[PDB]
C-alpha cells in the first residue's frame, strides 16, 4: 500500500513525463512572441 503509494506516485510519471513536459515545452512557446494561444 505504501509501496503502491510510492510506485503510483512514480508510475503516474510514465503517464506524465510527456504530459508534463510536452505541456511544459508547450508552456515555453507562449513566451517567444506575443502569442496567447500558447498560454
Amino acid at each position: 500500500i505504501e509501496e503502491q503509494a510510492k510506485t503510483f506516485l512514480d508510475k503516474f510519471n510514465h503517464e506524465a513525463e510527456d504530459l508534463f513536459y510536452q505541456s511544459s515545452l508547450a508552456s515555453w512557446n507562449y513566451n517567444t512572441n506575443i502569442t496567447e494561444e500558447n498560454v
